[PDB]
Order: C-alpha cells, then structure tokens, then sequence
C-alpha cells in the first residue's frame, strides 16, 4: 500500500485533500509536513527522532509526534531510607542539583540514615453538580452523609474497577452548586482515570435518587488536580508522606560547612516565617519542586502534577543530648504518583523506576510499589532541603 | 592485574580496558571520585558510572532500556547535570497553528498524558476559525527576596524606611545595576516580621529566566546595604519572599517574570462544531468550576482547568526549569457571552507569573535549542533585549487559552 | 479629713462594718500605698457600682486629661452579671446603637433583626435587602453542619510516633475509646469524626461537637482536654504542647474553617422577581450579576481571598453578634461567606441570590448572651437561652438569621455598587 | 380621648401643631391605618427619645413575646449625633462593658487600654501582659506605613484595552494626571503608587493615601470616583463597574491587604527578661518559644492560614474597636497578625517577642468617635479628634496602642498555654 510509494508522493496526496506501515516513517512525514510551515525548516535537524520505541507512545501518550526530548538523568545515592538504599534517578538540566541532592544524601546516611511513613492514600475526583434549589443540595449532602446514602454510592463506584475501593466522601456546599470529593486507592496507579470512571458510575446512580440534578462536570476543581488549592494541603490527595532524620552536629560541620543553630535559624524565618510573609499556602519549604520534578520526569510521571505534588513543609529543631544535633523533618501531605500507566508503560521510564525496586505492580501487595515511591520522593526531598538550606546559611 | 594498570594511569585510562578500570576501583587502589579527571571521554564516563551503579543494583539490568550513546554530554557537563547515567526520551507533539497577534505558532509539546497534544490541538483550531487570538506583556521581571535581620524590630523599621526615600534606593539600584548589562532594578518591595526584613529585588533579565543574574546584583546590593548598616545580617539571599518554585499569593499579586494577558472570541458555530458544547454551557462551566470551585477548594492563583498541562509540556520541550510550573502555570481563565445576540463566546487567560527565557539553562542544549528555532525565539533577540522571551510567555499563555478551550467544551459536553 | 490607714483596715475587717463605713477618699488613700491592690475593690466595696466609681477616679488621677471620663456612662447598669464573668477592671459601659432591619422573611416566618452599630446608613441598606426578599416570595435557608472545635498540637518523640498516634485514632477501637472521654464530659458533647494533620513529630488533631444552645468553646475545651489525657495513657511519651494549636482554628482567618466548617454551617437563597429588583433595589437582575461575578469572585480571586467571595457579609455578622451579646471578635471566621448571583425563571430576567457562610461561630447560651440588654435582642428573634424540647434549635436558627441578614444586606450594597453611588 | 384619624391627620398636617399635639396612641393609630409610613416617624416626631419610644411600641406588639424589649435600654442617651450619621430605625442602644488594661508602657511612654468585650478574663489577661511588659523596660513600636485603600473594578471592550490603560497609568505623565484629580478633593488626599492588575477586560485599581487622622474610607471613595472621571476622559469606552471591585479589600481576607499592607502597618517589640517571664508569666522562654513556633507558626501554617499567624490578636483588636468608636467589622483584616518569640540573652533566656499588623484599620476622627462616650475613651489615651499641628499623628498613635496592647494580650494567653492547666 503505501510502502510502495515514496515520501513526496505520500506529503503531495495529503495536501490534496485526500495508513503508513512503520511508525518511524510516520514521525519523519509529519516532520517534513510541519517544515513547510516553518520559517526555518532546518530548526529540526538537532530535534532527534531516529530509533525510539513510537509503539508504546501511538494512541496511549503522545499524538502529532515529531521526535523526543532528551532530559539528562543524574543519580542521587545511596538514600539510607527506612533501612535500604536508593539510587534516585532525577531528570534536569539545572546545574548543581544532583550534586546537592546527593550531597544531602551523604548528611543523612552518616547521621543513620532517615526513616518515613505514610500516612494517607487515596487519589480524588472532585465534580461539581446543580440543583434546583440551595434547599435541594442540602438534601444531598445530608443523603450522601447517611451510612445508607453513603453505602450505595460506594457500591456503583467500587463496581468499575478491581482497585475501586471508595473512602469518606468530603462535600461542600455553594448555594445550588454542590461539590462531591471522591477518593480511592487504585492500585500501583496514579488513579486519575479509575477515579474519574468511577466517580462517573457514581454519580449516573445519584442521578436515579436525584433526578433533577445536573452534572455540570466530572471536575469540578474541587478535586483538586493541578492547580493551587489547600483542599489538597488539609486533606491530603494521593500519598500524604512524612520523612525524618537526625544529622550529628559533626556532620553538619563538615559535610554541609555550618552549624544547627544556623540551620534552624534559617528554616524558621525562610521556610516558615518568609513563606508566610509571601502568602504562601502549602509552600512552606526550600525547593521540594526541584527534587519532585526531576523524579517525576525520570519515573514516567505527570510532571504538571509537581503543582500540587511538591506541597512541602519543611521543620528544623535542635536535638540530641547537648541540644547540637540537627533534627529534620519533611511533610508532604499531597505527592500524586505511580508506577504503571501514563509514562511508566514507557521503557527508558521504566529502567528509572527499576533502578528503585518500584517499576510496575506490586503483584503481593496492590499499591506498594507506588507507596514506596512516594516514601522515596519525601526522603530525596528532605536530602534536597538539607544541602539548600546549608548552602544558604553559609 | 592490579598494580600493573596503575603504572599505565599514570603516563594513560585510554590503554586500560572498562574491566581493569572497575576492578582498580572496587580493590581500593582509586578512589570512585577520580574517575570524572583521569577518563577522557564524556561517553565512557557515562558508562563507568553505569556500570559501577549497576552492580550495586537489586536488578543489574535495571539501565538496560535507559539510553545514554550519541548525546551532546559536553554542554551538559559542569553546567546542566551531575553524575550522569543517561538520558529520559520525553515524546514531542506539536500543536497549531496558533494564530496569535497575526502569527502563526507551531508549538512544540513534551509530554507523555494520553490527547494533551490532541485536545490542545482542538482548542488552536477553535481560536484560528473565530479570527485569533491577541495577547500583551503586562510586566517584566525576575525576582529575589532575600531575608536580613537586624537586631531591633525599629532597627529593621529604619532600613526599610531609608530604602523607600529617593536617595537610598538610588545608592542601592547603582549597586545592583554594575553586576550585569540588563540589571535594572525597579521599585523595591519589602515586608518586616520583627526584626526580619524582607526584600523583593526586581530587574529585567534581557532574555534569560534570570535567577543567576538577580541573585548576582542581590549580593553586591545587600553588600552597600551593609555598609550603611554594619549591623544587619545576611540570613539568606532567598528568604522565601521572592518567590521562587513555591505557591505564593505574592507571585500573583505582585507577578513574577512575566505577566501576561490572552483573548478571543469564538462565533457560536465554531463552539458547536469544533467544541462540542454551546457558549452558554461553557460560561456555566467556567464560572462554576474555575472560579467558584477553585474558591470552595481554597485556591490561590489557581483559577483554571489544566494550565500546569501546557506549562509543564512547552518548558520541556524549550529548555526551561519545569519546576516552575508552581507559580508559571498561575492562571485565571474567564468566560463571557459576546456578540450581538449573546451567543458568541469571549474567553481570556490572565497569568501574572510566566517564569520563562530562550538564553541560559536547557536553552543551551541543541533539543530544546531545535523547539525554539521552530517558534522563532531561540537565543537572545539583538535588536530588542528581552523580545523573544515576552514572546515566548505569550505563545504559554495562548497555548493555555486553547488548552482550556478544549478542555472546558469537554466537560460541558459530559 | 481622711484618717490613717491602720484605723481604715481595722473597720474593712470588721465584719458588722466593711467598706460602707469608709470614705471614697480612705478606700483610695489605702489603694495608694497597697494593703488594697485594686483588684480586690470589686470582693471588698459594699457595692458594684461603687467599685466601679472608686476605680474610675483611680483611673483619672493617671490621665493626662483627669476629665477624660466624664461622658464615659457607668451609673445604674447592671454590673452584677458581668463581675467574675464577662469583664474586670470595669469602669463603665459603651453604648451601641441599636437599629432593626426587618421583616426579614426567612423559611415562612418573619425575624425583625436587631443591629448594632455606629456606620451611617447599614441598618437603612439591610431593610432595603429585606423589603426586596419580602417582595420576592422571602428566603429559604438550611443548617449543613453543627459543630465546634478544638484543634489542639501534640509531639511524640519522632515523626515516625506521631503516625503511629495518627493511625491507632483512625481505628474504630481507638477514636471509640477517645469518643467515650470525650464524652464523659458534658451532657451535649458527642464527638463527631476526628481530623489529623501530622507535621512532622507534631500531631493536630481538630475534635468537633455540636454543644448544645452553647457557643461551645468551653465545652469543647474541656471535652478535648480529657481526651488527650485518655490518649496519654496509650501514648505514654505524647506531650501536650497547646490545647490550641491553632487548626481549630478560632478567630484567626483559615483555609480549614472554609473547607471543613467551623460552629454552623449555612446556606440561604431568594429570588427576587424583575420587578422588584428595578423599583426596590435600583438596578437590573442582568447588572447585579455581573458585579457579583467581578466583584465578589473575580475581584476576591485577585485579592487572594480564602473564604471572602462576598460584599460585606461582615458589617452584618458585627452587628448582630454585637447586639446579641455574641463574640464578635468571632467575625474573623464567622464572616465567611461566598455570595452567588444569576438569571431565574421563565424569562431568565429574575435575580436568584444565595449566600454560604460555612463557619458561623455562635451560640444563644453563655458569655455575653447572659447580659439582660443583649437577651432582649435574643428575645426578639425567638431565640434567648436554651430550647429544651430540642438542644440547638435557638442557636441553629440564629445562624439561619444571621445567613439571611447577610443576604439582604449582600442585595442592597450590591445595588447600590451596581447603580453606580 | 384618641380622636379618629381623619381629626388627628388635620393636627398633624398643621404646621404650628403636628405630632407634638397628638398622643403616642394616636400616632401609632395612623400608623396602623397607614396613614403614615413607618419610616416617616423619624422627621415627623418631634424629640427623637420620642421617636425611639413610639418605634419600639410599634415594634413589640409585632413580637412573639411582647415584653421582649423591657431590658434594651434607650432613655437619655445622645441620639443627636447617631440620627443620620451612624444608625437608622433605632430601638435603643447596647452596652458593651468597658474595662481597662495597663499601664502599657509604649514608646517610653504610658497608656491605659479601654477594652469593650463580654468575654471573661480578657481585660485581666490582657494586663498581665502589660505588666510582663513594664517590668521588662517597655514595648518599643514603629508604623511602617500608612493609607487606606479603595479597589473599583472597571472593564474596557477587549483585554488589549485594559493593558493599553495599564501602561498608561504606570507613565509618569498618565499618573500625575490621576493624581491631580484625586488630590484635589481633600486636603489629606495625597495618592501614592498605582497597584494594578488584569483579569481579562478587567482592571482593578488599587488607590492609596493617607486621610489624616480619619480612617479614611468615605474620603479615599471621594477620591476614586474623581480619579476615574479623570481617567474616563482619555479611555471613554470604560466602564466603571464598581468603586470597589473587592481589590482594596476591605472587609473580607485578602492577601493584598497582608503583603501591601492597608491602613497603618505596625510593628511592636518588647524584650522580657526571664525573671519577669518566670514572675508574672508563670512559666520559660523556652516553653513560650516552643509552642509560638508550633502553634503561631507551623499550627496556622496547617490550617492554611493568610495572615493569621497569631493566638488571638482579633481579642484585643475587637475589644479597643468597640471602645474607641471604630469600625468593628474591619476587625477582619486589622487583626491580621505574625507573632514571634526568640531567646535572647547571654543564656537564651530572656524572650524577644514582636507583633506585626500590616493592616490597622482606624481612626481618631470620624464615624463612632463622633459619639462623646466613644470619645471619652479615645482621650483616655490622648489621641481624640484631629493633630492640628502633624496630622495622622492621633490615628498613628492609635494603632501603635493597638499593637502593642495585642503583643500584651500575647503574651499572656501564649504563656497559660504554655504551662497547661
Ligand atoms: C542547585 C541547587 C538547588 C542550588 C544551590 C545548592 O544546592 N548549592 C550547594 C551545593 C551545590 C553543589 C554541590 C553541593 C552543594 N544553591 C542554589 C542557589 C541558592 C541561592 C541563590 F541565590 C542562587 C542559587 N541552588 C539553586 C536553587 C534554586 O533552584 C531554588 C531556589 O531559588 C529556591 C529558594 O530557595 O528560594
Ligand atoms: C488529555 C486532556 C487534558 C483531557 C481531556 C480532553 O481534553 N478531552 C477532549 C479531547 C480529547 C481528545 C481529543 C480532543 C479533545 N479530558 C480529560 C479528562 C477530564 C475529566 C476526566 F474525568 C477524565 C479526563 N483530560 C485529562 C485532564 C487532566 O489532565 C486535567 C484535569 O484533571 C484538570 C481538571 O479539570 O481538574
Ligand atoms: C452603609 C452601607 C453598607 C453602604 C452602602 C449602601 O448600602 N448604600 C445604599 C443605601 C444606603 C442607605 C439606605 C439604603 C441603601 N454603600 C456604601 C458605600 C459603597 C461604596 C463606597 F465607595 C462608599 C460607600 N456603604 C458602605 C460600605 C462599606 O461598609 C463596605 C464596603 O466597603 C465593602 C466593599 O464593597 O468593598
Ligand atoms: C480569655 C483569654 C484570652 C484566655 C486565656 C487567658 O488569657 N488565660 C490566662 C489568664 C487568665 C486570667 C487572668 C490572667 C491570665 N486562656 C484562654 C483559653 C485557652 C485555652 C482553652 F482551651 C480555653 C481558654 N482564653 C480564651 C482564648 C480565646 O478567646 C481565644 C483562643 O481560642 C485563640 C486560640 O488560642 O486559638
């Protein structure tokens, strides 16, 4: 069919207003396609496209595809975490942050290493309906809120999906308006697609008790996913994870070139006292960003999601016997994240992921595998804070 | 043999195999630090530390599918990234045209979330079928916001007072100013908290993102601050105040880099067939979700559907810190009846803080140099310091409005 | 003519004398000097009022301006209600004019609200929202949720401790045994479902019940304390560092009152016909909604308001709570509200109007509300002290009142902002 | 005696008669035949006591329980300089008892704090704070800045026309024309510089200056409306929607008003040797350091709290409000509080402490200090009426008291939470 044909033939049928059998052919005709448009059309030359896996990306994560953009991976290692060791793979083109990264490593394997819980799981959907009457969403939520309400709903979410498992519902109210916040576990997955299938099940069986509501959208923001919000910060949405760690006054000398007293110093009036001054919701840290970001590129995730996913507060206090050693905390009540679907089903992701222990389902235990990613994002985190932070009060 | 391959180290790695130069490593004979001098060649670099890292692995094969050969390491090395084992292929779509104050955009998309590209796609033929799109630059400038303290709250009054006469702000913007050609230091803002002070520093920054250069004429500015206040400690040059890669009402009250507006208008046909939905069901949406939603859920500066999703995939794309996605993909986006009978549909997006260049960073590897020849603002503007940079923030903040066009009709359609 | 001070203590200790038998000039000449410090006037002086006279002329000698009380009213107020409850040092009163706006129609029955204030023309504008309710059918108005707290920080040794806490709260076995204390406490306190937030090795934990006709504070107070002292007892190292930690959070503006609900949670409505809205109000249905929209969430949304989508939800919440002997330091939260607008009914001409106010701190019982004046302003809208047949029901229908007064008010300046002056 | 209506209107139609020469049952009979409207009564009775009288009576027979208003005072009060100036269709008035805390020692000077509030131990706490402060060398207090805001919204036809506005309001020339127009409506008018922002064809603009001792609202309003005609002459396409958009904002929470500041922006400090803190505040700067930071700092930080970074500012703000004739439900924004506490000394144990309230809404000219007992308490302090001489000093001096009276009123419930019981 078209292999048979040659690739001026096959551009001059299209533009004519009128199928390819190898996909990396496909990406070279929409390159040379998009050239004609372009004022340079040698501006793709350095664009690479050549010899890259397009199966997996066709239909699933990518359309209009024109080659790939090569982010450089680092190591940050060993993380002594919860008594095992990571080499953290972290994609960036800022120079030095690997370097510091790892640099906090080093403070903490030396100070016995750190050690996290989770402590909430549940990615959210949060769509907002309509009612005739303010007096009729009350009536809602105030069903929704009965264990028999409650219970029904539970049972059309949960029948979607093997990991549909549906937890405490949040509502608020906003005169007719009503917004329903659905969380679930979903597996080794970040969820946004279970819970969006789901919260769709639901809400068509609240439809048959309701049958004047309007769905009015399956987001209604109150969700929240990727954007600001501090339902996300008091709630939690995904893994909640908190991290910790105790760095001898020793270390902090040598290894980050300061001391305690200066570290708390300056983690009091920056990330908590400046952050307030600033505004800030949830923000209440460093540059947790940088690390989530750099992770989330490298292990296949939904980079946009660093929005809500680097909430972050960061606590300093003095610890030990003679009150010198650094204790350090990080809280990050909101980290969006998985290890199968989205940018994990592709292989260089997956090499990333693999380098963890984490890639792909947890076959013994459905969401552990993700549970321990977002364990080792807050630790990576609270390495990053700490050689910032001491960069700074030196 | 041990010893033997030491001696050859030393007049050179060249005539070592990668086998003798790991054994010399894991028998302690050199240190693994060594290894970034004595090797010559940045690929062979790479591959030692891959296969040192390996063997430390629970899966030794775990960098199998993790790619690393024919890549331009020399721009990367000392510059962009630190202890390199390769480098993550992210798939570039491309979405347009996008017509946007009489131009047309191809706009380059990295990402891996399934139909971005698509739906983004959508949203550029909805606005090229209602006339365009028409955006402005509002403001200009990066920022630092260091924290000083002194040892009185009144202490701290007085700097703060002696910086907002004429005279000393003139003594600190000449300090400021030396450090680099585009440094120009605007109107200072600044807040106490006792005997903290805060100082937000803005400057324009030619076309560079511009962290380094403001936090270069920080240093010397906070440094003749010093001499007319011996007494003032330097806690921090970045005391969360500016600020950068966290949320902040001050970034969309105040803006960051740059601030932008985008708008257009979509007759009623093209909302019907290219968008799926009507105007009447979009402005409900809009008004419901993005406004009063985002209000019930606690939002500050997150007034939109998914901005962060063409944010995040334009800055991989073009070489910028996608880690700003936390305040860049800062947004409100609005929704109106428009036209004679109400029927058309009027829509603006307003980003007060598009943290963006085409100098400096990921701008300088030749991937993301190739996204932004296809815009036409790769490197510095000549003519006018600082133009592909605005351009390049206005070509975001369009993008976002098609983004949402999309989006939006999406999920007033249900 | 004032006699020593050994003589003057001699006839205060003396039992069938006291204070009745001394001058006001021995009672200050004793004060200055000690062997009285001040505080004791009030468990001393013969009378209430006379406590107050002495420590007013005390108070004068000081100033700078001795004549500085003279317009300062003090004489004949009833002070024997606020000694020991609601105010020390007392030396007088501040009157606050009381205005009333109403009928307010509310849920079939008609409210006349009581107001106190001193900013020109807010009683004139509320009436004005109310005769525009009236005229449109009135308002309807339901309670969403009922419920004070108390967010308390504790500290285990490690991060690593305060989640184990976290989790063994969020078992039933354990928030069952953390109910029970906490109910043991009072007969209204039922603990509703526990909120954590970890931060660290600090633990918040936010206990919320409903209280009765009460504000609540107190209660929930005392609830909290015996709970923590039951979860000491499974956590032996858990220090209490504040019964408030601030994630209450109470009378501080916070994202978790919005989101969570704070005291009552309420939502009113109307819909004023076309009509109504040009002839009362001055304006157009097509107008007033596109200010709310501008305004009360575009304008709050570039402001960077949490939990302040709405006109001046405030002036009304103020005073009401003041007239009716509420905290009205409490409108830092209970003035939450977001104010909606758009088109209703066949023509799509007519103006609906809701007001959500999600965290309305008050109560009908305690504090203030035991004062006679402010249980007048209580009487009049049917809700002074406790509802025995139902707990709650006065208090609940106050923040109902309060929710619609924050409506016709929202209609009036609204208009007014829309009319341009 | 009640003469028929048709006899009493004639009485009350004459001109050398009128209601005066009718008896309150027949005025409230013409009232009920609606004869005269209800809102009438004010410009047709006589003596306004009068007038409040007949109001009242009028309004208990409409109560569920008549003799509701038995115990809402309203005789001989000064309702001359309420009456079409601070409140409408009044009833009486409340009295809010009034308390004094100090001395505090500010600026190396004294002050007695006069507290209108109704909750228990409030005022005493409050002086134990003062006297924590006295014994510690005193409070020291700066204003850092000063001017009320007002923020209208206004639309142009497209986005590129609210930007071509913009641009011209940041040129020198644009806003010395804008400024002009603003100055020249009062003497006290004196517009800094524009703050601007853009929501699609949206402009909010936000207008600051100083306004003398007033609090400044009505005058910052006269102002603005000028400013935009001006403005309105060169872009006659935009429309001025509201002359507040919710972008000053006053009234509701907004971190415009915290990161700008609104008002005055103060800052107080105090340092508390350990001695003082162990005798007075019963407990360590450790401790007290301990739970500000997890409390003030991290506790409100978890809530998501803008601006209250404090335990209960809003107590002390709310208190000298009611006081001192201000607006009460500016409470909202000027409570906006960061408390913070450091060790000090050559052991780390004496207690720095400093509060800053970047948003002081007050004054000492105006609105309730019109009335003469509101006044009372503002001499109390020294700061009543108009600086002649520098002007703003009263009103400065005010929210200096303001500030440091809260940093008194932390200390001491910081340090009961501190200790626990
Ligand atoms: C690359 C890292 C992340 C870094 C470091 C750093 O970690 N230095 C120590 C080091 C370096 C190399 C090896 C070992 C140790 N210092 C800075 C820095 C700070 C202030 C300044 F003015 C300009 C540069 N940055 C960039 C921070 C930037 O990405 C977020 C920052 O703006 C967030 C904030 O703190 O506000
Ligand atoms: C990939 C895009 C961005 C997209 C679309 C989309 O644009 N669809 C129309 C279309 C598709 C293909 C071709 C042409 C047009 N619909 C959804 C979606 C919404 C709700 C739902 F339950 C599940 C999927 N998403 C994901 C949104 C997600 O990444 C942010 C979203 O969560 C932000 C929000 O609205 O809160
Ligand atoms: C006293 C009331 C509350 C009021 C009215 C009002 O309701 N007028 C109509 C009316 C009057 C008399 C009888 C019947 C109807 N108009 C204003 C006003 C607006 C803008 C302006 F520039 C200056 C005065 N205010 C003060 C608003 C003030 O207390 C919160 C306001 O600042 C909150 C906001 O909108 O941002
Ligand atoms: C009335 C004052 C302000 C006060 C005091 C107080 O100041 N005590 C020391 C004292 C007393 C008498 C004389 C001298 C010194 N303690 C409490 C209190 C604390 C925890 C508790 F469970 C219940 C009561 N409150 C009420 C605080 C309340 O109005 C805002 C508070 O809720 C704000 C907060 O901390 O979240």
């Amino acid at each position: 069919g078209a292999k048979f044909l040659s690739d001026a033939e096959i551009i001059q049928l299209v533009n004519a207003k009128h199928l390819i059998e190898t996909h990396e052919r496909g990406v070279s005709i929409r390159r040379q396609l998009l050239s004609k448009k372009l004022s340079e059309p040698s501006s793709l030359q350095y664009l690479p496209y050549r010899d890259y896996n397009y199966s997996l990306v066709m239909g699933a994560c990518c359309e209009n595809v024109i080659g790939y953009m090569p982010i450089p991976v680092g190591v940050a290692g060993p993380l002594c975490l919860d008594e095992k060791e990571f080499q953290v793979p972290m994609a960036t083109t800022e120079g030095c942050l690997v370097a510091s990264t790892n640099r906090g490593c080093r403070a903490i394997g030396l100070g016995g290493g750190a050690s996290s819980r989770v402590l909430a799981d549940g990615m959210t959907r949060g769509p907002v309906v309509r009612l005739p009457r303010a007096c009729d969403s009350a009536e809602v939520k105030a069903w929704l809120e009965t264990s028999e309400g409650f219970a029904v709903i539970k049972e059309a979410f949960d029948s979607t999906s093997r990991f549909a498992r549906l937890q405490k519902l949040h509502t608020s109210i906003a005169g007719r308006n009503l917004y329903i916040r659905f969380q679930s576990r979903s597996g080794d997955a970040m969820g946004m697609n279970m819970i969006s299938k789901g919260t769709e099940k639901a809400l068509s069986k609240l439809h048959e008790y309701f049958p004047e509501m309007q769905i009015l959208a399956v987001s209604g923001n109150y969700c929240t996913d990727k954007k600001p919000a501090a339902i996300n910060w008091i709630e939690g949405r995904g893994k909640s994870v908190v991290c910790e760690a105790v760095i001898p006054a020793k270390v902090v000398r040598e290894v980050l070139k300061t001391t305690t007293e200066a570290m708390i110093e300056v983690n009091i009036n920056k990330n908590l006292v400046g952050s307030a001054m600033a505004g800030s919701i949830g923000g209440y840290n460093a540059h947790a960003a940088n690390i989530v970001t750099a992770i989330y590129i490298a292990c296949g995730q939904d980079a946009a999601q660093n929005v809500g996913s680097s909430n972050c507060i960061t606590l300093m206090e003095a610890s030990g016997p003679t009150n010198e050693d650094l204790y350090i905390s990080c809280t990050m009540p909101s980290i969006e994240i998985g290890t199968v679907g989205g940018g994990t089903n592709l292989l260089p992701q997956q090499a990333c992921l693999q380098m963890l222990g984490v890639q792909g389902a947890c076959k013994d235990n459905p969401g552990e595998n993700a549970r321990q990613l977002a364990r080792i994002v807050c630790g990576t985190v609270m390495a990053g804070e700490l050689s910032l932070m001491a960069a700074l009060a030196a």
